[PDB]
């Protein structure tokens, strides 16, 4: 799956993951530390939106 982040449009590609902020390509949103924050703006997991219906 794929989650935007709401401020700043970053995608969280769960194929990609975050390797350079310790994230393993293949990692779910719902996995990720609750401190990760957006790569790009530093926003919290709570400013993230599942690309779905
Ligand atoms: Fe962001």
């Amino acid at each position: 799956a794929k989650w935007v982040c709401k401020i700043c449009g970053y995608i969280y590609d769960e194929d990609a993951g975050d390797p350079d902020n310790g994230i393993s390509p293949g990692t779910k949103f719902e996995e990720l530390p609750d401190d990760w924050v957006c790569p790009i703006c530093g926003a919290p997991k709570s400013e993230f939106e599942k690309l779905e219906d």
